[PDB]
């Protein structure tokens, strides 16, 4: 069964509260800060799917899920994007680059396990 993870954020806070809960639903959990560094550590070691943050010290979330789309071992990688709290054109732009599904800010603990857990089943 799929139980790897990569967070790919910047944001300290949000990272560890991600991996905290998903550590509780039983993952491995990665995390790389840059879109940049998760690239290298992509080919490196396959995970089972990303978590993006949109907002990212580099390249953004959007160019990370649209090259990582254009590598054929991670064409069908599951990618869960992260959002601004009211955010609706970020949610767009995340589908037109080719991630699975979004969570909005704050992150619903419960949602973050369920939009996982239906990324990675489908």
């Amino acid at each position: 069964k799929p139980h790897t993870l990569l967070i790919v954020d910047d944001d300290d806070t949000v990272a560890e509260m991600l991996e905290l809960v998903l550590r509780g639903a039983g993952y491995e959990v990665r995390r790389a800060a840059s879109g940049e560094e998760a690239l290298q550590q992509i080919y490196k070691n396959l995970p089972d799917a990303l978590i993006c943050d949109v907002l990212l010290p580099g390249i953004d979330g959007y160019t990370l899920c649209k090259r990582v789309r254009q590598h054929p071992l991670t064409k069908t990688l599951p990618i869960l994007m992260l959002t601004a709290q009211g955010d609706i054109s970020a949610k767009i732009a995340g589908f037109e680059a080719g991630a699975n599904d979004y969570l909005a800010k704050p992150f619903e603990p419960q949602e973050l396990v369920y939009r996982v857990k239906n990324i990675l089943a489908r």
